[PDB]
């Protein structure tokens, strides 16, 4: 019945020394946090302590080599930090980056613990750097370790291996790392909504397409919902949740819901180019809350407008706290390309999910 909230100031020590205005600013987690205090949402939450993820915990998803490299970044000269940053796609490294990644992963571990024990009902994690682009062996797109995947694996490790975990990635970018991490796995259902534009959008790969339904034992447990044809807003995400996310999720019957809650699909984002309003995010959160008896963890990922992300994640926290959902627009209809996308996903996943047939 109570909502946990984890946040640590120390996660701002990760920064870009060569570009001070690089959009993945440290203030992102602070600004959001301040909103939670000034809308008096923080007063109504149970503060969960941050902590450092152990290297054995990072081993749940990442190889020892990758861990050892990013760990070696801790004590490096700035020239070496640039040298190692250039070895990855869209990655800047600081001396403090490894610690901040450990803080994000550990914070989400403590949140998942407080949920799975019974301390809290649901929880929200205001963390950085993000994680869903990180893969088992490499760092990508502002991410070092996959916080969501590691939180699923840890949640299984403190309960049972077969624990059904639902990861819903509504960041505007595809979570390639989470997909590849759980591609052959049926215990973790991964569903992503992402701007695709037929590979023209980052991470610029055809792996984000609707036909990637998983591999072998994990076939059908990987739902890609790719958007094409310009800006999308509340109508399209609401329709994708109505016809795909919630039916498949209800058939899957998850026991823990992790939300890769990137807010770069929001209004006013310079990188996503979408117009999902904070009230729409509130409605998606409210819909996800009806699953897994309410056990939902909202992990911050992307989102590069301070006001947009503060308002949006504050709305999600309001829904987690039990407030009633604000009324939403009139939708009108959907961009035809979005209906075509939903129909493509439905055709791809109908053989695996009876509730789609
Ligand atoms: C904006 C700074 C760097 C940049 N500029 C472009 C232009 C086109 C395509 C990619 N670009 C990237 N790289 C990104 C990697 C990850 C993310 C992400 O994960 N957001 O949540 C966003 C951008
Ligand atoms: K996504
Ligand atoms: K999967
Ligand atoms: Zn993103």
């Amino acid at each position: 019945p109570i909502t946990g909230l984890v946040y640590d100031q120390r996660m701002m020590l990760h920064h870009n020394m060569w570009d001070s205005h690089h959009p993945e600013l440290p203030q992102r987690i602070s600004r959001i946090f301040s909103r939670h205090e000034e809308l008096r949402l923080l007063s109504r939450c149970h503060r969960i302590p941050a902590r450092l993820a152990t290297e054995e915990e990072l081993a749940l998803c990442h190889s020892s080599k990758h861990i050892s490299i990013i760990k070696s970044s801790e004590h490096m000269k700035p020239r070496d930090l640039n040298r190692l940053g250039d070895e990855y796609n869209s990655i800047f490294i600081s001396n403090e980056s490894y610690t901040c990644a450990l803080l994000a992963a550990g914070s989400c571990f403590n949140s998942a613990q407080a949920i799975l024990t019974g301390q809290v009902r649901n929880a929200v994690a205001i963390v950085r750097p993000p994680g869903h682009h990180a893969e088992k062996d490499t760092a990508c797109g502002f991410c070092f370790f996959n916080t969501a995947a590691l939180t699923a694996r840890y949640a299984q490790s403190i309960t049972r291996e077969s624990l059904r975990v639902l990861i819903v990635d509504w960041d505007v970018h595809h979570g390639n790392g989470t997909q590849h991490i759980f591609e052959e796995d049926d215990s973790v259902l991964y569903i992503s909504l992402h701007r695709y534009e037929d590979g023209a959008f980052f991470p610029n790969s055809e792996d984000a397409n609707y036909d990637k339904v998983g591999l072998g034992k994990g076939r059908g447990y990987n739902v890609n919902i790719p958007w094409n044809g310009g800006k999308m807003g509340d109508p399209e995400y609401m329709a994708a949740f109505h016809h795909l996310v919630m039916p498949i999720a209800r058939e899957f019957a998850p026991e823990l819901v992790l939300v890769s809650a990137g807010f770069d699909a929001a209004r006013g984002d310079p990188l996503g180019g979408f117009q999902v309003t904070p009230e729409g995010y509130a409605h998606l959160t409210h819909q996800l809350m009806s699953l897994a008896a309410g056990r939902v963890l909202i992990i911050l990922e992307g989102g590069y407008n301070l006001t947009s992300i503060s308002e949006s994640m504050s709305m999600c926290t309001s829904m987690l706290l039990g407030d009633s959902p604000p009324s939403l627009d009139h939708l009108t209809p959907l961009k035809t390309s979005a209906t075509v996308s939903i129909n493509n996903v439905l055709r791809a996943h109908a053989p695996f999910w009876s509730s789609l047939r």
